[PDB]
């Protein structure tokens, strides 16, 4: 029932070595997801990469990337407390609600490209971008997950080869699925999905624009060597239709705002101290205090 300052609700996945549970922060009331890894059943050399990745994850601060809130360690279990993407995966939205119009696709594909660039600019490659890591918040906004983990977590969207080019392909496939509503390289067996992915030959539906087709080509080049850079593709005509004086730019992080008196007053009323709060936010130790500060500004 309880972990940290979090009441546990219901399980929402069970990968290899990791299981995610939906939860409810008692102090603030807000809603969160919690990845639970058993350290028991781990190669000690892997923990050197687990925590290494947890370091990167703390550095991720983008509106379309799942933010870390609190870390809770016991010698047995690691609890990672994250954002919950309430609306769920994108392809369950594309099967259920059909294809997206180029306006909606554009909106969502900007958020994606912003996030992936920012992460590339911090030398992070997902290399596993797929159906399950593209998510949506309540307000229908992209939330990319497990970006920077190499875990077991909880083939179509991957390149004909199988750093940044592995994702460029992946983005191309995603763009296709957004506008078309279907996978470019699907099928029954996995000997089939090679033939289609390796040819890269897709079908261009009648409703897809010429501009959209054009940008699709930039992404899905069969030689990674000639594939276009996200830096460039941010300037594509298609990507910036309807965003005239808002041409897509690389995401730059906000300043620290660790001095919100109104939140601190509340936290003081929760039993924390001014010193505890200051020490905790500065050191960025992702403790009960840092979490409570972030959740208190979430909505």
């Amino acid at each position: 029932p309880h972990v940290g300052n979090y009441r546990l609700l219901r399980t929402i996945g069970k990968g290899n070595f990791a299981k995610v549970k939906l939860a409810r922060h008692i102090l603030t009331g807000r809603e969160v997801a919690i990845k639970i890894i058993d350290k028991t059943q781990l190669n000690p050399s892997s923990l050197q990469k687990l925590f290494r990745e947890v370091r990167i994850m703390k550095g991720l601060n983008h509106p379309n990337i799942v933010k870390l809130f609190e870390v809770i360690e016991t010698e047995k279990t690691l609890y990672l407390v994250m954002e919950y993407a309430s609306a769920g995966e994108v392809f369950d939205y594309l099967v259920s609600h059909g294809r997206m119009k180029e306006k909606e696709a554009r909106a969502k594909f900007r958020q994606i490209v912003s996030a992936v660039h920012y992460c590339h600019q911090k030398n992070i490659v997902h290399r596993d971008l797929k159906a399950e890591n593209l998510l949506l918040d309540a307000e229908a906004n992209i939330k990319i997950a497990d970006f920077g983990f190499s875990n077991e977590f909880t083939p179509p969207y991957a390149a004909p080869e199988l750093g940044p080019e592995v994702d460029i392909w992946s983005l191309g496939v995603i763009l296709y699925t957004l506008v078309s509503g279907s996978l470019p390289f699907d099928g029954h067996n996995l000997k089939e999905l090679r033939e289609r992915v390796l040819r890269g030959k897709y079908r261009v539906p009648f409703y897809m624009s010429t501009d959209c087709e054009s940008i699709l080509r930039r992404f899905l080049v069969l030689n990674p060597a000639k594939r276009c850079t996200l830096e460039q593709i941010m300037k594509d005509k298609w990507i910036n239709i309807g965003y005239e004086g808002e041409e897509l730019k690389p995401y730059t992080e906000p300043e620290e705002d660790f001095g919100d008196t109104k939140r601190i007053e509340v936290m003081v009323g929760m039993g924390y101290t001014r010193e505890e709060i200051k020490e905790s936010l500065t050191s960025q130790k992702y403790n009960e205090v840092t979490a409570t500060y972030l959740l208190l500004g979430r909505k």
